């Protein structure tokens, strides 16, 4: 089988299709998604062209095998589609509609900076390589690219389905490649976040934070040790969950922050300790009665700081 | 091969069946479970059709090669389905008798909103996308739908498996597809929940409240403090074999609710010393005195308010 | 290719046997086994039959796509068996001997009621689907069931390897099933549980009832809060070893038994220091004094009544 | 096709070699190891044969389908072996010589009772059935077998792979069997046990024994205990690097005496505490003085006798 | 099919090229990266040649079963790589143009001596086995060796992909053996470390020094001990981090370190409490106050010569 032939010196137009069946299955360690979809393809071959009334039949249903179908990849990919031919049908003219239903592991990079108030952009890239006879370029079909009504991403709000129409044609290996960007914009349902990570490490904090109206160093000791305790199990499980990233994500300045403020607790805990010892409780109640207002405004502030950054 | 051609301009009705051999691994985490049944497809080829007394046999047994068979699909899987034909039977008017053994790795969304006291019902959707010559229309045998006595879900207790007998005939890129709801209804097994985090939780928490029968500030600290700690590792565990969700779950509302009881511990312990050492013990001890009733009330009271509105 | 027709009414013995060669992977949480064995088969086909004096060979070797091979299957596998044929030979008489190397992960339920102490009976079982022509009955060659002496199951006792010779023949839509049941008999090997959880447990657990010889209250809330977290650890432990049943285990039931133990030991270190505080320690003594001897006589006469319970 | 006829009645010689490519994941806890490598076959097929002048060819390179090979077999796989064949040839006199390339998960037993200080001896069970016609007997091509000096193992110095060159020859279902051991020889990099395990748990064991140059009962209590809960903590991490051995282990061993070491400490701690409450700090002294010196004798000298014991 | 002979006595030249379109998954513990790319062969079959006047094409396209393509192999992979023929082309003369795209699992070690600052040489051999006829001799083709500039691997910058274009040629089992060396240059990101385990760890090591301002024995222990028990449970974490080593990685070099400090800080606590009870604080201050400043200052310089021995 060969490609079919050019009328002038154009190339041959692949329009392309994607339509999400299913969603799942999003790593943000591993950066990937899994896929469940259909691929349309269509292109003209004249050398597959009929007279409708002369065959009777309108339509002309071909095998895989029978005919030259263009070999179209995915860039983004772990291991090769898992893909079913559902029907390919040529009509009078010799226009191919190919329909495969495809299954794959999409490698899409994640922006963690916001987390978990991020929103993510995924792709999936369609490539095609021109072969020796004639260039292949790639096209979208806007009428058989979307995504089923019951298409959820667990933990995530799909948004939009769309494709970038204008392929980016290139030069590679000294063959002409044409790829299409098809994005899957989503965003991240942060509301788990709060009750299971936000809210119980802020607990621990206010709870550091009653030293500053205790006078007892061994209770303080405890209380701010403790805590501090409880908040690197919080770090630790955070850090579980996430892809070690060049660059700060907003959990991760919070969590980061929040260790600056035990370490600062102790100093006073420490701080308040020596002065009563060397007999001036004075300096001591003054420190401590400071505190109590330091610590909150300035945690309020530094956040304050921080969600500007980020956002 | 081609399909079978209509007597008059009706659809191709396919009877369907599943009959469940094996449920396993239902993944909350994933909200997917694998099963392994039969899948029993019946529909009427004229062109199969043979005079029994002639031909001798009453039945024609053929390989799937050899005769046109529906392309038959399951919606919600993981991968393609691994399929084995067990037989394909043609009868003297030309009904075809197929049956074929699958495992599949089945995508079902989970309600989590009354876990572990919560109910599921799994889906299976069984498709088919009609054809260039005629439409293609699916149909349930009651007779051929069922699960082996033998069949157990690990963690679950097994209702029921049904078939929405009606299917849902829609259009999809042009062409005509019908849809099929096989529903497998399932209860947890909420037993274990009890002995291993429900009571552990409630005994932890009936500890911290010992500190209102001290004057002890510095064991009051250890007990509230450290009980905390245990709830910490308890809520980990419980979000370990949970999704996160976009809702409250039941334990998670109660699991949340806990953190509140152990923060107001705290100040009391707090405001309790405060007052002992500013020479004030008759105000101290009226706070205790009424943490002692306050604390179990409100929060038998908090769980019936909570039951209700999750039940 | 059809089936071997009948000399009389009679249905087809189909000779089973499965020599087992390796035996791995006893999940507990799955409830499965991963087995690699043959498989042995054997019927009778006089098609095949030949005259050994003409025929020079006395045995008569065939690829599997050359003779009609009965379709046996596993009931309760995961994914269909990888098998490789070994050898397929033809007697004389027709009498065909069939051998196949295959492997399997084979779902087991599994009783963990006296865990660790506990011996369970695995299942592998054989099915044949009756065809259109004949009925075919499953029967078990002792001299052909199994398995190697060096057959080891990590962490497993393997007592037996037998066949329930009489098959379920039994009726599933519309045609005839032959079953046969495999049986594999184990016992788990104990030994680890007890340095590794039993005695540790226990170890905390006395450590604990140490404070029944302290007066020091804040000690004491040491002793017996931070024992209990470690008694919390080792319930984690084992709950995530084993897979969450409707009905309690022997250690199950040990672990939550030890948790009142716990709590009581509280009640006990909050009475006596009340007291104490009370101006009344001669009571605070005479129950701090019972509690030495009260304590391990009931721990362990209730560990007498649930051995008892549970074997 | 069928085996190559005797030229007398003696069985054929099958000579076997494994030459090592690649040794990876080898896992303690499923006592098994992944190998890449090429597996040569040798033997005489007199049908086969040709003379060298009249075919003008000194070699004949064949496909597999084209001519017999000996059904070779791994005995201790977990599934059955992903081999490609890279070439077959054919001399003059009719010697075959293949070379196949294949990648395999191999379940070896291993000797834990001296962990991490333990060497093993990894097996790779080659076997061959004999057919109906004639017996096939393997045999080692000591110049064919071998590794790569890059082969490297993970954790594991690789002192030899040598081949007991006198097959295994037994009867099983009626039929000879010639079975092959292929050893890996190796030992076990201890090096990272000590920094990261013996010296972390040691220290914290030392730290315990400061409580016998203390007086204060609440920091006894407070170092014994915790120092308790972190040896816990190495317990469980060193028991989830291992299988559950029905034998003890020499990490085991010690983990197993350290806690009898921890309780003895809070016995002597009480005993301490109780006797200076009763007014008797004389004993007191005399046992916390002895005990500065009795534990880290008896320490020394336990694992002086452990050791003796273990190697 | 047999290969192209030789019109002199000289070998055959496959002219290879590796293209990176992804790389994922670099696990440290197992020493392997996945990757995705693009695999092109030349070579010169004169049986090949064709006339673009007789044949009516320039370039003649053919299916890999149709033509002689010579096995290449990768040597470092774990099983075999998944290959996607994109195109054969062969032009008149007999130049075969051979392009695959595959995915394999590459298992390459890795130096962690320096680590997390660490650098490493990812390769991919590419080998071939020389045949009965003819020599078989691998080359670079620079023009078809690359990555795209999408090319990212989590948590590692890569420098280069380059091959080192003189082939490997030796000798083994009695044939010649042509292997190339294509080196993936990367450096890993670090800078997630700091934030998520030095800093943290640090902060810890600081707060147990706060012990050397306080004269609390039962507060010290309490500092010292606590801090330690994270000191470990960060470990573990480099530990779950990372594979066993036969020499000492920096980080592992510096938190064994850490432990000395621990140590030699309870000594301290517990020399200073000793010399108070003996009515000796005047030493006991002399110590803590040298303390002080010698446990900032070995620290500092300690680390100092550490980083000078790995860097
Ligand atoms: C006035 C005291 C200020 C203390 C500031 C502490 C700076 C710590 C710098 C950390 C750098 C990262 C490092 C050890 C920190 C111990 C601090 C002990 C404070 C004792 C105060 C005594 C009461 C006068
Ligand atoms: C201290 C405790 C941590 C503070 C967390 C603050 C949340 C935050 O900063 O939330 C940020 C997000 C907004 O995200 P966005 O709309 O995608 O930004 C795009 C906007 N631009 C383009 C203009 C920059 O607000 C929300 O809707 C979630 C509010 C959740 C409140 C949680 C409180 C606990
Ligand atoms: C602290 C709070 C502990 C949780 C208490 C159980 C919650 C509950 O009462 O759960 C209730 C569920 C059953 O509910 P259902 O029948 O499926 O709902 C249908 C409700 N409609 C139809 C009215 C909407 O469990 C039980 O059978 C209760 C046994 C568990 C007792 C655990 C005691 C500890
Ligand atoms: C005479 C004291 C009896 C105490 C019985 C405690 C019953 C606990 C029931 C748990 C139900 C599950 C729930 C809080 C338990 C706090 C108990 C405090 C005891 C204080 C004693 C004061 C000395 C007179
Ligand atoms: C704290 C409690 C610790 C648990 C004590 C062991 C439970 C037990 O006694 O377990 C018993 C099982 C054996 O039972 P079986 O022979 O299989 O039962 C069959 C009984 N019928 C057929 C009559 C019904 O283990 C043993 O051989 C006991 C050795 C373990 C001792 C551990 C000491 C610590
Ligand atoms: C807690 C006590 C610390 C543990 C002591 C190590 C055990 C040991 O001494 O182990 C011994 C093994 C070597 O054993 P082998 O020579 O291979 O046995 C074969 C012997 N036969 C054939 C005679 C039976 O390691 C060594 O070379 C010791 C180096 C490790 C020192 C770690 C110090 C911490
Ligand atoms: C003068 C005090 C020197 C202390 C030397 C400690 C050596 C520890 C060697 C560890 C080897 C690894 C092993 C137990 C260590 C307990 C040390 C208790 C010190 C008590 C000091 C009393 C005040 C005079
Ligand atoms: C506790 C101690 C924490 C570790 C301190 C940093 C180690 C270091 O100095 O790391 C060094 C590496 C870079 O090394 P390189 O340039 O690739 O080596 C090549 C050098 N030759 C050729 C001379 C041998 O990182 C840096 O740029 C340092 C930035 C990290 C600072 C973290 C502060 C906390
Ligand atoms: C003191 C250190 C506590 C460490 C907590 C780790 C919990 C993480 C579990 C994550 C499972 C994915
Ligand atoms: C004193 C704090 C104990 C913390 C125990 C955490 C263990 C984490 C286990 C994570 C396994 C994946
Ligand atoms: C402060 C301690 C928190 C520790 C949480 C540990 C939970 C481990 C869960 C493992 C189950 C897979
Ligand atoms: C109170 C702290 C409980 C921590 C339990 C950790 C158990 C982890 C075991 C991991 C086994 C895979
Ligand atoms: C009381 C604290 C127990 C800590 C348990 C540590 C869990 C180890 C996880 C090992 C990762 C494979
Ligand atoms: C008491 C020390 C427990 C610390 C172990 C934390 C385990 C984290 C596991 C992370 C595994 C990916
Ligand atoms: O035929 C199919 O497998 C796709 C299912 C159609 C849809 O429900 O979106
Ligand atoms: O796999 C089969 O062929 C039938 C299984 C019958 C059953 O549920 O026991
Ligand atoms: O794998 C085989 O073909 C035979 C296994 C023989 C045995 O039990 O060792
Ligand atoms: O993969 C191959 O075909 C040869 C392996 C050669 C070697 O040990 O490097
Ligand atoms: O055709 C291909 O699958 C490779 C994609 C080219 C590249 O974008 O690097
Ligand atoms: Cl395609
Ligand atoms: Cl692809
Ligand atoms: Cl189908
Ligand atoms: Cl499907
Ligand atoms: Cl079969
Ligand atoms: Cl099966
Ligand atoms: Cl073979
Ligand atoms: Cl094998
Ligand atoms: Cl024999
Ligand atoms: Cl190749
Ligand atoms: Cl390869
Ligand atoms: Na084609
Ligand atoms: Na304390
Ligand atoms: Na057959
Ligand atoms: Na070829």
């Amino acid at each position: 089988v060969s490609p079919p032939p050019p009328i002038a010196d154009e190339p041959l137009t692949v329009n392309t299709g994607i339509y999400l069946i299913e969603c799942y299955s999003l790593d943000d360690k591993a950066e990937t998604f899994k896929v469940n979809a259909f691929l349309s393809l269509s292109w003209k071959d004249r050398r597959l062209a009929f007279d409708p009334v002369r065959s009777g039949v309108r339509v002309k249903t071909y095998e895989p095998e029978a005919i030259w179908i263009p070999e179209i990849r995915f860039v983004n990919v772990e291991n090769a589609r898992d893909a079913d031919v559902v029907d390919i049908s040529v009509s009078p003219d010799g226009t191919v509609q190919y329909l495969e239903r495809f299954s794959a592991r999409v490698l899409s990079p994640l922006d963690f900076r916001r987390y978990p108030f991020d929103s993510q952009t995924l792709h999936i890239y369609l490539i095609v390589r021109s072969v020796d006879t004639r260039n292949i370029v790639l096209a979208v079909d806007l009428e058989k690219v979307g995504k089923n009504d019951d298409v959820f991403l667990t933990g995530w709000d799909i948004e939009s389905f769309t494709a970038v129409v204008k392929p980016a044609n290139f030069a590679l290996e000294d063959r002409l490649e044409s790829k299409l960007d098809y994005q899957l914009r989503i965003s991240r349902q942060y509301f788990s976040y709060i009750p299971n990570i936000i809210l119980p490490m802020l607990f621990i904090l206010f709870i550091s934070w009653t030293a500053f109206w205790s006078t007892s160093y061994e209770a303080n000791v405890t209380l701010v040790v403790s805590t501090l305790i409880a908040h690197i199990a919080f770090n630790i499980l955070v850090e579980t969950n996430l892809p070690k990233t060049p660059y700060m994500t907003y959990t991760g300045a919070i969590i980061f922050m929040i260790y600056l403020f035990y370490f600062v607790a102790v100093i006073e805990v420490t701080v308040q300790h020596y002065l009563k010892v060397e007999s001036q409780p004075a300096r001591a109640a003054s420190i401590t009665r400071a505190s109590r207002i330091a610590f909150p405004v300035v945690f309020l502030l530094a956040n304050i700081i921080l969600a500007f950054l980020f956002f």
